[PDB]
C-alpha cells in the first residue's frame, strides 16, 4: 500500500515499522 512506498514508509516509519503492512 501506502507503506512500500519510501516516501510513505519514511513518515510512517513508526506506523508500518519493519513488517506491518507490507505493501
Amino acid at each position: 500500500g501506502c507503506c512500500s512506498n519510501p516516501v510513505c514508509h519514511l513518515e510512517h516509519s513508526n506506523l508500518c515499522g519493519a513488517g506491518g503492512a507490507a505493501g
